[PDB]
Formats: structure tokens, sequence, C-alpha cells
């Protein structure tokens, strides 16, 4: 069995023009003391990351601000801030409400 | 190719999670449960939707409108999910397998268990 | 690491009672040039398929229009139109908001 905690967040940003992004992050790990990892913690991490995207011109931070590339970008930074013993399992980034990218490790 | 039927249901419950060696602050939530069952498609279907929903809802019924701290030593979303999964597995017919349980405490935070 | 793009769409159909079906299609491929496949091309492929069921009595097109059989049929139609460097990874068909069939390849 695999156990993971999931957090959903959202942020806005424009590229080429100002969309709402729905982010879903799944973190895998063992259940210890009743939990994989603190919900608030993970949300703090993710929000710090998206705060750098929030209402900004992605085309300045990305050579090509595609949903796939924005997701890759986010995953790399989530991973760097994750505590030990857990791993980034999945990142789902929706640009709009029915169009998204799913990265799975 | 794998084929699964999925049922979504919800229940409400209040609880306070362990926040030191003591506890925390009682708050109420709507919990959203998603159960995925895997099986072979025979004569057009894996398992009757209603049959599964009834199994699942008999289980969530035990939690619905309850103070979870009265039922779990530490009612974290993970522990509740584990308990739900054990109960469901125990009642599934012999031709399907419990594949996944996703429990959401509200819509922004959840736990996913996969077999 | 695996990468997929996801498109969601909906259509109404009967089988006889009538329901709103919510379809989610996941396509797997390599991220190249910032993307796996353009969302619009995928959406066009999926909706060109779903339009055949929209506002129809599934019992006149399917011998046994179970959600499972519809999902299977949809998946094969999509598979036959996808570009060469991509693969149909998942089809989730919801008959209403609370019940669905997930097919994963």
């Amino acid at each position: 069995m695999k156990s993971r905690i999931i957090v959903r967040t959202s942020f806005d940003a424009a590229h080429a023009h100002g969309h709402t992004f729905f982010l879903e992050v799944a973190i895998e790990g063992e259940i210890k003391n009743g939990y994989v990892m603190d919900f608030l913690e993970l949300r703090k991490i993710v929000e710090e990351i998206t705060k750098e995207l929030d209402h900004r011109n992605l085309n300045n931070i990305f050579e090509n601000p595609t949903t796939e590339n924005i997701a890759l970008w986010i995953g790399e930074r989530i991973r760097d801030k994750l505590p030990p013993y857990v791993k980034l399992k999945r990142v789902v980034l929706w640009e709009g409400k029915d169009n998204g990218v799913e990265l799975e490790w």
C-alpha cells in the first residue's frame, strides 16, 4: 500500500494571458504518528513557491511558459523544500478548469 | 488495461487533531470520500454501482454526524482513511479488489491510499 | 518520470433516463519543446467523438450502453486518432457527479 497527502492550491499569472491555475500536489510517505506530513506544512511550501508566480508575467521567468514547463518548474522546487522521508509523487497543474498537465514520479 | 468503478460520497464529522501531547480545537468538516474498486468487465460491467455505494455508505454512516475523537485515538485524515479502507475491503465481493481510497477533509486537503 | 496532458469535457446522453456525462482523458508522451501535445488538438479529437453521443439515446448505438462499455468505445475511438508520439493513458467517465468508470492503460 502507498499513502500520500494531497493539497490543492491556486494562483494567477499570464503568458503568451492571465489565467487561474489549479495546482494539486501529492506527497508520498509512510504514515507515522497518524500522518504522512503536516497539511499546513506542505501548503506553506507550495504557497511559497506559487507566490513567485502569482500574478506575474511567466514569459520573463520562462523561455517558454507552457503548462508542462510551469509544472516541471514547480515540482523541482517543491522537492527541494520537502522534509526527508517523503517524496514528490504527483503534480497536477490545470490552466483553466478542464485543461491540465499531470507529472508522476 | 485496468478497469475500475468509482463511487463518491460524503459525510460530515467534527474532530480535533493531536497538536502536542494534548490536543487542539474542535472544528466541523464535510468529508468527501472516493472509492475505486478494480475488476474485470463482464457482460458490460465491473460491479454494480449501487451495490458498492451501499457497502461504502453503511461504513461512512458510522462516522456521519459524529465527534471523531470519540472513535479514534487520533482522528487524522490518514487514520480515518485507513479505517475506511479496512472496512470496505472486508465487505467487497470475491471478484473485485480495493484499488484506491481518497478522503478529503474539505476540498483542499486529502489523503490517498492505493493498493 | 511520466508526463500527461488532461482534457475534460461533458455531454448529455440517455440510456432510458438521461444523464450528464463528465469525461476526462489523459494522454501520455514526452515533453518536447515545452509540451506533450497541444490541448486544442486533443480537445478537438475528443469532442469530435463525444458529439456523436451528445443528445442521443445510447441504447440505439450500443447493445449494452453501460458506463464501462461507453468508456471503452470512447477510448478506442481516441486511440485511433491520436498522433504517433503519444499514448492513451486514461479515460474516466462519470455518469453524473458521483459515479464513474476509470480505464487505465
